[PDB]
């Protein structure tokens, strides 16, 4: 997973606190992330975001 892509996704979830799986996937691809699934998994691993039911929440 690319480091610039990690920084792009982090900034995205900071501005969008709770976002659905499908909107997040669409919006991350729009900001140049071809594989948002991989970046999202890494952000969960890092404790940046948590996964609910088809929704991602910024841990804070
Ligand atoms: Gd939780
Ligand atoms: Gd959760």
């Amino acid at each position: 997973v690319n480091q610039k892509e990690i920084e792009i996704a982090i900034e995205y979830f900071k501005n969008y606190i709770s976002v659905g799986e499908i909107v997040a996937t669409m919006d991350l691809k729009a900001r140049g992330i071809s594989n948002p699934q991989a970046v999202i998994s890494k952000l969960i691993e890092m404790g940046i975001i948590e996964k609910g039911e088809g929704c991602y929440n910024l841990v804070r």
